[PDB]
């Protein structure tokens, strides 16, 4: 045989070299069952004679995979082939790669187009090899190559159809795309970005220093008036906030339903769904940046609507094709009176929206004094309390929509009740921010991995989590995120209008099913409760004293005369509760009353759309949806843990291709390898609660958390939504994946 | 027999006390055949028991209609009943009707609703003693049943389930808010309105001096720019312009096709296909400000578009879910270069609009040495010309659409050569104006009733048709509209600034069929050609000397100079044809020169199907579409002459609940009556190119022109779509009804 190298010649195929390519990259791996012999003996056979080495390395980045069927020491062996292919077409450095891209003249016509900024470009004409002598190109291969089958895919920007970028330049332009002239607090962003401590979210790695920078993550767009005029100033807005990306979560509680009297020529406005299709034809045209991610829009209604029955069974597939709008995601905002209508059992009004002005408004004790008189007069129709509930949950049993939410609690314990009550959330059910005709509150997010602060204690034997590092790293981020609300070139004026005001933010985690299964504390017992409070109680102390120091100097977040932070109050204290105590809470409360804070809303964790992915950690604060991912992926903490006690050779390989992540039924697993790796289908959702009431108290904003089932009944939904409000959950139901 | 009265007393229908209210109402129409003895019985028989004489007319008044089974005197008889029956619940008074709609305490929430502006209302109070004192209530009983049944339907202002204005009240309420304060020009209107001389625009019936006096029917809403910036504009520009009513013929000749290079996002937009349906859910939804009459626009386009195939058959049902639009009229704007390139045969480039745009702004000979500039280098692709021409005559073979209106003909010969290149015709193909970024040129429709002039010529045996007074009738209307152009209310910046400017206006004709079949004249011969010429030599001259003298008093229009009119030129002299001679074109020509004209455009003969029926005439310059209609109807002049040479019966009548209003076969039918009562599917399609040219030389704008033929084989739509351009017709096609 002959091989065609990087030029166009012919290699007599060797066997000590194709795995001197390998037995010298079979490294640090504990190879008790892993060898370079068992490898090229299933590749050489399927090698073409009309396909280049890159196109040969194609099969390998796919072939080294066929071997994780026994031990997790083949992924970084199929990762050392893929990321190695991009080390080819464009040489190693961060300068040249980021060089002939700025001077970029196209094939079609002939005009130089600056792909990249003048910003993250003119802090490198003088500082270039402090950024190539502190950049170790080994950390091009500590990324799990699915995070790189996201990086090649598109994340590493391209030229003439060439992924000229490696991962080590997928981490550094985000250092002086944020900090820049302060190059000093800039590399400290990269430092931990190529170590997996935390990776920045979906959009913060998109355009981090190109010509006209938009870097805010989740928009809370506002509608500006019911009728012909003030609806053309939101039709274009979410559209504009979908040409330059950005998921949205719109609010409507005062637009005239299919019954309301007309303010002109007379007739009737056709209601709520001849709306979710014009906007849907907009929710279905502007592919967020022409052919990128298409546009996704959350929407927020309430049961008191005359067309609350037009809006719930929406994401359903049947029921014609004109009143069903399939891509404008619905979300709840339920009045907590409709709820204390459901359990006692009674009745519930559904006004025709010109029938109640500032009913698009009332909250808590003021909604139980602005609805008590709106029915002793009958300004709509009052339908049952457990029958709309039977169309709320049935919208959820074909589809999943909507997402159960309460209106009072999003301003009760939430930090906004001063500039205007919080009307809208975002695309993802956690950002609790106020929106108006002039005010549009934006958000910037990132994902902090928790399998990145775990270390071996000082007698081998035992190991408690490392609290300092999830804190001394989370200080870097509140200085990473005080340069992102900043350099944001906003597409119009709205996005700008109310992001330079409050400057709100959302911080979370990525690798909870990496940490428990890692810290040798099972996913469901006591050692689980005594670890999740002190992972966020530290974050609410790791991102609020580095915002507490950011008011001595620059000047506070413009509106502070009234916000809880300066009256002996924070968040968890609004939660009828106290703190843990290890962190300095008798002095940090104090730390903000004389000087202040630069941030407003902070703690808001995320499931990470296109982000935990990359880091090779399990998404957000969730375990395993399934242990066999796709194709195939063997759950690794269930392959590092089932090849030693006498339980690996072949057989159980069928124990999961149909069993649906079911190590609940397995033989040679006694009782300490069944509980910790409980698949989400067979773990109880009653007790994902008692620790989320211990992980929602220190949350300025809100949080998005799924509800799971294996055999669906709506009384399980009268004992799963029914267990997320008496405690007082920040969201009743995110999504729902049935069976 | 019982028929409880409209009030409360117990009345009986007899044999000559409920037909004597009808034998006293038996004036002006023949009694030879019509006897008030043949029928009452058969309705009195159909009379059941359980309804007041408020509703004793429902069948009774509808029945004399079913009696046009003999003569056209049961028709204008059927109404004489019902008019005497709306005359019931109503309190006629012109100052108790206008003292119940002004002070109109809407017990629907609290707020009254205006139906008149704060000008026209007060024009009634001090006038009532000579404005409740010239209203003859014989002419209330002189309108045809179907002219009424369109008014009682939706036109008239209806209050609490009770209609407001009787005909004359409206015919005069269209006189106190046009001319505003001129009352001796308020009588001037009503007379000739109530004297069968003419009828105003579409909206001058719906909104004459009303809350928002919107009096313009035809719109020309233009596409602004090539991204969200200028697209969500024409969107808000076809929305307020349509909240308060008015169809559109949008031109879209500067937006990039399927596959081009976007404004600055870096990718590809799908083109004109997932584009026209963002607009759709505004056409369908907003039924002219909700539940009135929704939107369907005439989308004008030019052939060089790379989306002119994903378009022309848009109105075909049988194909797919999204691609077609079944409720938005497609339209064309063909260059003088397309029609010269399907004769000898070759090819044509369909360009992309960031490659070869601006031909949308070229014409005539700005095309023939400027299109041969984009093609002879190859700036698109060169696809065949006997295939697109086929998918037009496929859309015309199925749908009917599109409407053919040429461009490099609607640009080279008019009276506005000082504002720009004409890019679009309206919804109706009868307006030729300048529409640009915010220069939305407008038009209020109108159409002169031609018949009533036929006088008791000076013996009673040989009649006359009049141009003498038709002239001066085509004079007082061009006053009416200059008072209408003005007392308006426009919804955006666009629709205004190009209306006080050019001041273009829309006049037409209706009842053209009534006249021929009347005057011993058919629709074809020399007894018919030379006629449709001196009728429009007395209208165009008048309307354009009912504004030549409003350049003395009111003043000329800002951009009149440069226009042919200021140069010893007009229309029939731009069509390069000899003057007729009966009218003054050496002095009117010598008095526009020195003085000017207030209006640029007067001529624009719409389909007049927004006006024709309320009177009784036919849908503009077209003849009859079936000598038998629906509620069946049989040609009345046909039905009158049936008792002359004695062929009126029932055995050759069951020959017209049959033949579909066609007359070509019967053994015995006289020569000039064979000739007299022909259908529309039965005459040739050659000479409608000679007389339309004998009716477009005295016509400045375009005219809406359908084409009817039973057979659509393409080796026939050949030297039958050509002649309508080699001579030089404007709108070279409007509608292709096969059927």
């Amino acid at each position: 045989m002959y091989v065609y190298k990087r030029d166009g010649r012919k290699e007599p195929v060797q066997f000590d070299k194709i795995t001197a390519r390998i037995s010298r990259l079979c490294y640090g791996l504990d190879p008790k069952h892993i060898d370079a012999v068992k490898v090229t003996q299933r590749i050489i056979s399927g090698v073409y004679e009309g396909v280049t080495t890159i196109e040969l390395d194609n099969l390998a980045a796919e072939t080294c995979a066929y071997m994780t069927t026994v031990h997790p020491d083949y992924a970084t062996l199929a990762a050392r082939i893929a990321i190695s292919n991009l080390h080819k077409q464009t040489t190693k450095q961060f300068s040249k790669v980021v060089e002939d891209l700025y001077r970029y003249v196209n094939a079609a016509t002939g005009k130089p187009a600056p792909m990249i900024s003048d910003d993250v470009y003119n802090i490198v004409m003088e500082n270039k090899d402090k950024l190539n002598s502190a950049i170790v190109y080994d950390r091009d291969f500590q990324y799990s190559y699915f995070g790189f089958k996201t990086l090649e895919r598109s994340y590493l920007l391209r030229i003439n159809g060439q992924v000229a970028e490696r991962p080590q330049h997928l981490i550094m332009r985000v250092a002086l795309g944020i900090h820049g002239r302060d190059i000093e607090a800039a590399l400290e962003t990269y430092n931990l970005m190529s170590l997996k401590y935390f990776t920045h979210a979906s959009p913060t790695l998109f355009n981090a220093g190109t010509p006209k920078p938009q870097m805010s993550s989740c928009f809370l767009v506002a509608m500006k008036e019911d009728s012909i005029e003030g609806i053309y100033d939101t039709l274009k807005e979410c559209a504009l906030i979908s040409k330059t990306a950005g998921g949205i979560g719109l609010h409507i509680h005062n637009i005239r339903s299919t019954g309301s009297y007309i303010a002109g020529t007379n007739g009737t406005s056709n209601g709520l769904i001849p709306m979710i299709r014009v906007f849907n034809n907009t929710a279905r045209y502007v592919d967020q940046g022409g052919n990128k991610r298409p546009g996704a829009f959350a929407l927020y209604l309430e049961p008191w609507h005359a067309d609350i029955f037009d809006f719930i069974d929406i994401r359903k597939n049947h029921g014609k094709e004109e009143i069903r709008a399939r891509d404008l995601f619905p979300a709840l905002w339920i009045p907590d009176l409709f709820m204390k209508r459901v359990e006692e059992n009674g009745t519930w009004t559904l006004f025709s929206p010109t029938s109640a002005p500032g009913l698009s408004d009332c909250y808590g004790d003021e909604f139980e004094a602005l609805y008590t008189r709106y029915e002793k007069e009958g300004r709509g129709k009052t339908i049952k309390a457990q029958k709309l509930w039977y169309s709320i949950l049935e919208a959820q049993t074909e589809t999943g929509t909507p997402f159960v939410v309460y209106k009072d609690a999003c301003n009760r314990k939430s930090n906004q009740k001063n500039l205007g009550v919080i009307k809208s959330s975002n695309l993802c059910c956690e950002i609790v921010e106020y929106s108006a005709p002039d005010e549009t509150a934006v958000c910037n997010l990132a994902s902090v991995a928790l399998p990145a602060f775990i270390e071996t204690s000082e007698d081998g034997k035992t190991s408690t989590y490392n609290f300092k590092k999830l804190h001394e790293i989370a200080k870097v981020v509140t200085r990473n995120l005080n340069r992102v609300i900043d350099r944001n070139y906003y597409p119009v004026e709205e996005a700008r209008k109310s992001n330079m005001r409050h400057r709100p933010i959302a911080l979370g985690v990525q690798g909870l099913a990496d940490t428990f299964m890692l810290l040798r504390l099972p996913f469901d017992s006591e050692e689980a409760r005594l670890l999740n409070i002190q992972i966020f109680e530290t974050i609410y102390h790791a991102s609020m004293e580095a915002s507490c120091e950011l008011a001595q100097k620059d000047g506070p977040y413009e509106t502070f005369q009234g916000s809880p932070a300066s009256q002996g109050i924070l968040q968890f204290d609004m939660w009828d509760q106290k703190p843990y105590g290890m962190w300095d809470w008798d002095t940090l409360r104090k730390d903000i009353m004389k000087h202040g804070v630069r941030n407003s809303l902070t703690m808001a964790p995320m499931p990470t759309a296109s982000t935990s992915q990359i880091l090779g950690y399990n998404e957000c604060f969730e375990p395993v949806t399934s242990n066999m991912y796709s194709f195939q992926v063997v759950n690794p903490y269930l392959l590092r843990d089932l090849v030693d006690l006498g339980i690996w050779d072949e057989g159980m390989k069928q124990y999961l291709i149909t069993q649906n992540g079911s190590i609940q039924g397995l033989p040679n697993v006694p009782q300490e390898l069944k509980d910790l790796y409980k698949t989400v289908w067979e773990i109880s959702q009653k007790t994902i609660i008692n620790m989320a009431a211990d992980r929602s108290v220190y949350i300025d904003q809100s949080h998005s958390l799924n509800l799971f089932l294996r055999a669906p009944t709506m009384g399980k939904l009268t004992s799963m939504h029914f267990y997320g409000w008496k405690k007082g959950l920040k969201t009743g139901m995110y999504y729902l994946r049935t069976q």
